């Protein structure tokens, strides 16, 4: 236990008169609605988002980096870090390793993971830096590189990051590259894109029955004039060319200006090929900010579609949900705890949509009501759900309220000593 | 001829001498790079791009349209309008219908095209907005509204454009819809896309095999929260999903801010789903201006990947060009000549990039030679190609001057009501 | 009364019992967060933002225009549509004009006003387009026109605003132009600016010492290039150029993709030149959507900053607030009511969010704490103490609800011609 | 010299005839539009822009960096690497420093400059980042810092910059900050604000009577949700605020989404503000890419309104006008030379418009000729007229290939340790 049970236990027992007032005045609330907020707020219990590895140290711009004091340093830190975010939220049981940042002995890692009560999620392959002893550069790109050599050595990694993940539980292999070029004329846009297919294909092909391969698209960063994976549509083709393991992933602030990332979401979801949501907010570009703490609204439509395909069905619908973060400003782990927070918040709020009414509305043109019941779901306080779901489950009910009466930031502090 | 031969030969003449010395060392740069000047003129004759009947007229926002003088009223004196376009430019011989505005007796169009000397590119439907005498409102949408009867109207007035298009001489069905939503939660993403898709299938098997049937994406407007066809991706999935007559439509200002164009061309190319483009400038929105009058860099990079596409030697490439502009504050004639000329420039300059050593520099990863190989192309001045083979064919050296020097505009002027 | 009383009590107590259950419950949630559910009743009992009298008309675009039924046809029958959503929701008490499109008796304007229980706000010029018999268009602009006879009638029409406004109890003109340029070079940015100041200068000498002259910017439309009043930068320069009366009015969909808006509405409020803030939602362009029907919290941040304001005791800030919005597929009227509740909402909320904490938080820069003591404000479910307010001031307590009970669109759409 | 003269003149011998052919054939064609091409050519070849010192070295992003061989090991090699651009385009004589990066003796800098024949530019502050032993870290801002001693501290480092332009010949001081918010709430934009005035005040107060003080607005980056100075409005406020050695710089990629930047270098000419612009390229966001090389119109439009305040007749109009680029895929030496180069090539079509007739067309309202006026400038290919004006002032008729043929960057690779 990183954090101490009894200050657990303290902390949400001082809250639980408070906690039960609100709980039950929602209840009510909500009852005379036609919705049982036992029913929500036991969905909201199973809903799990993955965390990433390198989402609790301190990150940067290419202008500076900021750390704070316990700057966890390697995936044995990091898995320490992302148990204290398990523990007082119990929404992410499951963390998302990158390779080769947490290369580590397979064993101890299952052993470390094990021990804290996390399990692993989709890896990660590293294929837009450099490693020291690399045989050749990614400067110019990987595995769409005009260089064989390069290629293959980028396909050799990702297989690699395969082997590492049969060996700890993991079951998907996420590729992500900065691949593209910063000047027209630069890169041939289609032969770039067939070597990528083609380098794809070899690692698709060390893919066990039940494993998966997300493929994520980015508009920009590192690459400032094209991408070779853009957008949803390159994704779309490159997994439907694929095959059925093969699927795209969706990151929030990875779009155009302006984009509406909710219908990306419906169109991959009804073609099947939705692979899972990576968690964050924009206001620019790629900002990699908390979830919610821009465009909460955003958040919650994205997850109406969600929401409407996990009821309705749908063929090939099981989506890897991963928060993909940069904490510049904040302690890392308060940050990740809220942002959790806030996407089981967009979750249970697109919960009490009233599927039926809405789309009696949408049946009848009747644009008003039609938005106005989502809006009803959405100026829905669920916040008693959520602290009461986490309680049922082990969590804090005010999680970052408990975690810093811990100390556990100054007792990381006084054990990782920093560079000053 | 709607313009007088002779004054045509008159402000040619005037200019001869100077084009000639323009030409002729032009014509020197080109062969120290290797190139023969005459091989370009000679593909540059024969770059042709439609002109949309509805973009003689001048056009205008929901806030004021400042018609100007001389509007042409009904498609006839529109088609008259765009004869002295071809006359001048002579690269806009074919003329994009769209219906019902330009609905008319098919027989007398084709007649009236014949004598003017101009064919007939893509149909273009009018389901985004409600004729007189409509049955049922697309206020809610067309193809994808929720209710059967306004989609099956919506269906039947396309295989009717197929019908008036038969008879004129067209091979081509355009789609371009604002069926959306302007809340959220108005629509369902995925049931009108599904409706859209069932409707499409209705149209495509009234299309004749010697036609393609084109479906245009657009980010926004008239729809302001969400589109059904919104981008490319979704293009693409329409036309992978209608069959291999079906293709999409690239129109230059519907995309999002930012957005790589010239890849989505690269892209559809690639997958044979580019059906054609829509050429036009813009800054801001879908400001639908006068083509390069903006971006003439982002033109020609798009032009590049056509050019290479050829070159790469893709089979059955034979992507429809058209205009799609509206000119609020110009001389709609006028423009639509520069906006042709601007992208016939685009063109040529394409042709003049060395595929080998940009190949070279691609594969060596020299990324500064490779983009300076595109601009050494570009940066090419390529004027005097294009009113070489203007001049070669019938056209103008300068023709918006001409255009001036004929009183055209005063003419139909006086011939039309103010 | 347009909406009959007996049917406003019937929707009342129809609700009044669930009302009392969520007022009750969030008044006790608030006093433990030391908040009086009461002293925020009462402010927001008082807050208002104006209505533009062409919002109960059906809007359109340039593609095509929905109008639905019983389109109110006049000023007169407008007054008639606003007095209904100042009486349900409360919250629209005033009413900004336009002309020359509200022309009429200003007598009878000011006695139907009285009668309907509504007073007149901001004045609105129009030399965004033509009127019949006009001397001089305006297509090639208007107040920074080149010629200065247009730019003398631009002036005029505006003075002529002012008066009528002042004849009607107004207390300021809105001044929100169209010019600009569509291609790089048909103006000079300088010389075109300059013309706009001098003539704003001459609209500004007549302006009474209790008036307020208030310039709009917006980075596009109908300028697909340019635009003279382009941002608020430019818009600052006007307002600290023409003097202590010109303030700049920001209208939320006018601005660039992810402009941050409520820096600017912080930054022009430390400078003293907010004249008012202009509510509407987008998502692409200028959409003039709903408020509050896209983005919320946005709504909310720049209520946060407008709240703040007079947190720090800001002299002199007296914001004249409106909404600007075009309803293209709703019952204007039923849009109208609820962007007036969600401005309220997003104002409620700011009202929730615990000053003394915040600041404590940005001193010790504690990020996550400071954007969560904004969260806990705003994800507070204000909609009770609206419905509560509304009830008490004879307003409706679900105003849409009661809207659609009465049947007035089916009354009026009898009234009035198709 | 940095580059061996035999090299330059055998390159220009080479490329001599070429060259004669292609600016005599411009020279008539100008002549017949009635441009007597000398008259450009001598205005061309006066034409300078400045060159970052932190220019030359291969740049990243926050994902990744690649450098090459012969990375600059400090200020001297960088000067050495200006040094070259120089001789090879005569466009860039003055050099631009950033403190601390390139302290150094005063008197030493000085001389390395008079040695190679480079001048100093604008300097350049740093509180966008820590450097060693700092009493305050800038994590959360510097000149608006909530923290008195944090502000003190970051005006105290501006005026030390002033210190040593003095001492070298720099006649300002260029203040880029991150200073901004991630988050809503986290800053109260106008204390902020009002904290970054009064410390800027500070620091105008140290300003030589000949001194200029440069603030540059950025829409976001490193802050993701507000920056104090974010676009050229809170600049005028500033510049007005301050004094009249007090002007706003403008740089390309600093703005939004379709920004008409051409307008604002307007507005602020028109205003007195127009302190310079920093020249750069970009598609997405503050990409920093080789000038010219993404909307080279743009820039020509941008220098359109440069030119158009001569003919206007503007007084005392002297823009400080510098590069400010990242190299990440390439030489940076020829991405500096080239974009030189580019910028040069936009003034001069600018030089071409026929402001008579342009000035006839907009009266008139006459757009299509009008902006074809513009059009018949920009179209005008160039070249020729640079490479004369290189010829001229003792360059290259061809920069980046005679820099090539040089081996320049092999021998520098040679002499400089690559970081380990
Ligand atoms: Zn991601
Ligand atoms: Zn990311
Ligand atoms: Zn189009
Ligand atoms: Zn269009
Ligand atoms: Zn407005
Ligand atoms: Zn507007
Ligand atoms: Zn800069
Ligand atoms: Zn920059």
């Amino acid at each position: 236990f990183r954090i101490a049970q009894d200050v657990v236990a303290r902390e949400n027992d001082r809250r639980a008169s408070a906690l039960k007032e609100d709980y039950e005045a929602l209840g009510a609330n909500l009852a005379r609605r036609g919705v049982d907020i036992e029913a929500v707020t036991a969905k909201v219990e199973k809903f799990f988002v993955a965390v990433p590895s390198w989402g609790v140290g301190t990150g940067g711009t290419r202008f500076a980096r900021f750390p704070g004091t316990g700057e966890p340093r390697g995936i044995f830190d990091k898995l320490d870090d992302c148990a204290v975010i398990q523990q007082l939220t119990r929404a992410t049981p499951n963390v998302s390793l990158h390779i080769p940042w947490d290369k580590a002995d397979p064993k101890e890692l299952k052993a470390r993971g094990d021990a804290l009560g996390l399990g692993f999620d989709a890896m990660n392959s590293n294929t837009f830096s450099d490693a020291p002893g690399q045989a050749h550069s990614y400067k110019y790109g990987s595995l769409s590189h005009t260089n064989a050599a390069t290629r293959a050595q980028a396909v050799e990694h990702n297989l690699e990051c395969i082997e590492i993940g049969k060996a700890i539980g993991s079951k998907a292999l996420t590729v992500w590259i900065g691949d593209g070029s910063n000047f027209p004329g630069q890169s041939n846009f289609t032969r770039a894109f067939e070597r990528y297919l083609s380098a794809m294909a070899e690692i698709y092909k060390g893919l066990p029955d039940d494993w998966k391969l997300f493929s994520e698209h980015k508009m920009y960063e590192p690459a400032f004039y094209s991408t070779v994976v853009q957008d949803w549509g390159t994704n779309y083709l490159i997994a439907q060319t694929l095959g059925p393991k093969a699927q795209c992933l969706v990151d929030l602030g990875h779009h155009a200006p302006n984009t509406n990332i909710e219908m990306i979401v419906a169109r991959l979801i009804q073609f099947g090929k939705l692979g899972g949501f990576h968690f964050n907010d924009s206001k620019y570009g790629d900002d990699d900010l908390d979830a919610g703490a821009i465009e909460p609204y955003r958040l919650f439509l994205v997850f109406n579609e969600l929401v409407d395909a996990e009821a309705r069905g749908v063929k090939g619908f099981h989506p890897a949900h991963m928060i993909d973060q940069s904490h510049n400003v904040t302690d890392p782990i308060e940050s990740l705890i809220n942002s959790a927070n806030e996407i089981r918040r967009a979750y249970a709020q697109a919960l009490l949509v009233d599927r039926a009414a809405l789309s009696g509305y949408q049946e009848d043109n009747d644009a008003l009501m039609a938005t106005e019941t989502l809006k009803r779901a959405y100026r829905t306080d669920v916040e008693p759900i959520l602290a009461e779901a986490r309680r049922r489950t082990g969590g804090a009910v005010d999680p970052v309220a408990t975690y810093r009466a811990s100390g556990y930031r100054a007792r990381v502090a006084a054990e990782r000593p920093a560079s000053v």
